């Protein structure tokens, strides 16, 4: 009798998804986003969610996850990617139109709730989701449910500063300080993504190449990438052990490009321990396995 | 029977108890020595207290602890350097069996930040910071009135994170003042952002060592080296807790120890927040602790709401 349903919204594609009881997914559906139209956007929406009540012959749950936040006290959407939803109340407006709840998050919390739902990690008391791509996204779930945080920005790891002792492991006056999206300056979110990894290379090496060829050239022994490679896994235990020594997380969760690099899982274990207090212990890190399904799974796992 | 919430406070010298009926009334209140060496007579104290009220009120209480230390996670013994006659014991696995009930233990700062959240004007909030600014800084993270205890119960030690780079930098960068810390790492915030930082870091720039009451006073008559001190120390602490905030942005945050009796905090942060946290992000209400340091015995009862 209940169906629990997400919709990840992207620029040009929105994505449906419907769950039972057992979070089995029973539907799937890709329909374009719109442009320009408000008007069209929530039809696309509103359209979805009717078909798939009369579908399944119940009143769904919907959640709902976009690149951005809504402003939690005017509702307005702060989502520069869909400029049809930009500055629109779309939780109010859906609300109106389903006559029903609607829950809206960030990505990256739908992203961190998809993989705590994973049958291997149902029932851990707290599940840190990190994606590790152009920037640093973070999701913060305690006991199954994603914490939003007072302005729905919970999560924003990527825009905490370098921690002193990642300071000292760069140079300390002399580290690289690199600019920020922010506007602030030295946030780990251009240090620990794939293109901080490639930024740190690049700064140490004078050399600007992708991630994937440091890694290729990581693999044949090559000693720059060595190098790089070594001081990147250094400088990543320690920022991920100071997270880790206010968050204390029973799992973390690696999405994002740099996430394919298996060797972190290795190296993690290893040299988290010096930088952790002497009696912590280490998290469970390991590789996100819901993937392009992610965003669709965590909106609707909103309502459980 | 009627639900019955136990908490007790374990310190070095004092046991604390009390009970609280299903409305959260307080409906006993009991004060008895901790045992100094003997671990049988540590036992004997709770399952005592616990056994008598059980008897007074015809209930089953359920039975919180807290501890001023951590119960290994992986081995139920006790990491209570305080409490010498239950330091290494298996204190809640031995509550079970004599009480014949589940035993819930917490370091301190946890029941203090869950006692604050489950105040009238705090319960309903989806997220409660409790940090205590004393000798160090103890912290607890409520999320919809539960603790998160963490992986290996120590979730909440944001004193033993190091100074970001922000901070570094308003303290001078390569000449910033690097505490050594307890934890045996250096430059931990535990050391910046506590009654005792406030000081080292006043002794540090004005070579005159003051206790923070002291430079306070000083404060309060206009003296120049401490008011210079305090704006100082405003901007470090709202540094430190932006980026702390951009993590977790809490929706209410309290204040406990003897810092938290420095009224200015409550006006200058929000102030000095802004600059330091994202463009889009709010401030958490920002408050001094309500229940002081008696709040231990009601966050150990709550655990168990
Ligand atoms: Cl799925
Ligand atoms: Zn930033
Ligand atoms: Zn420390």
């Amino acid at each position: 009798g209940t169906m629990y349903y997400g919709f990840d919204i992207g620029g040009t594609k929105i994505e449906f998804g419907a769950f039972d009881a057992d979070l089995v997914r029973v539907a799937r559906e890709r329909v374009a986003t719109p442009t320009e139209s408000y008007a069209a956007f929530l039809d696309a929406i509103v359209t979805l969610v009717n078909n798939a009540d009369a579908e399944f012959g119940v009143k769904g749950t919907v959640g709902i996850g976009i690149p951005g936040i809504a402003d939690v006290e005017t509702g307005k959407l702060l989502t520069s990617n869909i400029p049809a939803a930009m500055g629109h109340t779309l939780q109010r407006d859906l609300e109106e139109r389903l006559q029903r709840p609607v829950k809206i998050e960030n990505d990256a919390n739908c992203f961190a709730l998809s993989e705590a739902w994973d049958e291997d990690l149902r029932g851990e008391p707290s599940v840190l989701g990190l994606i590790l791509g152009t920037g640093v996204g973070g999701g913060l779930i305690f006991n199954g449910k994603v914490h939003s945080g007072r302005a729905n920005i919970a999560g924003e790891i990527g825009h905490t500063r370098l921690p002193y002792d990642a300071l000292k492991l760069l140079g300390m006056e002399n580290a690289p300080i690199f600019p920020c999206g922010c506007k602030n300056s030295g946030c780990i979110d251009n240090y620990l993504s794939g293109r901080g990894f490639e930024q740190l290379y690049d700064h140490y090496f004078s050399e600007k190449l992708s991630a994937p060829e440091i890694i290729a050239h990581y693999e044949q022994g090559e000693r720059r990438a060595v190098q790089h490679v070594e001081r990147f896994m250094e400088l990543l235990a320690i920022c991920l052990a100071n997270i880790f020594t206010c968050l204390d997380p029973h799992v973390v969760v690696l999405g994002g490009g740099l996430s394919n690099f298996e060797l972190i899982y290795q190296e993690l274990p290893k040299r988290l321990p010096a930088h952790l207090l002497h009696v912590a212990k280490l998290p469970k890190i390991i590789k996100a396995r819901h993937g392009d399904a992610g965003g669709v799974r965590g909106a609707a796992f909103l309502n459980l």
